[PDB]
């Protein structure tokens, strides 16, 4: 009985080594599931490989929804 976590569908472009827990491993062809935006243009969210939540470089990442009006 509570809200759900709701975030936009992304693709890991490129494999990714997190030397912290803090931050979300990547894999080249894996789904990401993005929440937040940063400034500088990182990206935080959860994976679909681990299902777990931190922060990683957008710069690997794309958002494959796609074309989508805002």
């Amino acid at each position: 009985g509570s809200s759900g976590s709701s975030g936009t569908p992304y693709r890991a472009m490129y494999q990714y080594r997190p030397q912290n827990e803090d931050e979300l491993e990547l894999r080249e062809g894996d789904r990401v599931d993005v929440m937040q935006q940063c400034d500088d243009g990182w990206f935080v969210g959860v994976s679909r490989r681990t299902q777990k939540f931190g922060t990683f470089p957008g710069n690997y990442v794309a958002p494959v929804s796609g074309p989508s009006s805002g």
